[PDB]
């Protein structure tokens, strides 16, 4: 089961903010990149369930690699991205470029 | 308490159970974990930024709200031994099995 971590994306006055539910991963293990106007998050989650699988009486948490990409408007400035994580939410801030 | 249904894996080891609950974006201390008459519950309420200035969101995929996960654990689960500790959004609940 491909892990597709859920993301909300918001456009604020000076930023886009992407919030990504990435439970079970240290924020430092999530690869955030943005190239060509497309914000990418990529990483891998191990799950306790792939060890002693037969001991689990229920398994549904998704894990494994994920890689999601989000085209953002041209206003998004790839070079200013910051990301901080807490309680497995990675919150990525993408500043907007000043208007042309 | 069940606007969303957090993913939980449950494992029964030789001498303990472990539940792993993906509860991204909630402090572990806001998450109530108890057993009552065999039933392990995990409940609490996740808030989400997407409820604030919702119209500024171009995507909202993250589920939140109250949850109340219940599992009818075997009688061997020592209701008095539960610990629950979260890291990066994953709550790990450990319950030793009864001697008898």
């Amino acid at each position: 089961a491909q892990w597709v971590p859920r993301v909300d994306i918001k456009e604020e006055v000076n930023h886009f903010v992407l919030y990504a539910d990435l439970p079970g991963i240290d924020p430092s293990q999530i690869e955030v990149q943005m190239d060509k106007g497309i914000l990418s998050i990529r990483g891998e989650r191990k799950s306790e369930s792939s060890t002693e699988t037969e001991r689990f009486s229920r398994i549904e948490r998704r894990y494994g690699s994920f890689h999601r990409r989000f085209a953002l408007p041209d206003s998004a400035d790839a070079d200013g991205i910051t990301a901080a994580g807490r309680n497995g939410v990675l919150e990525i801030r993408i500043p907007k470029r000043p208007a042309a």
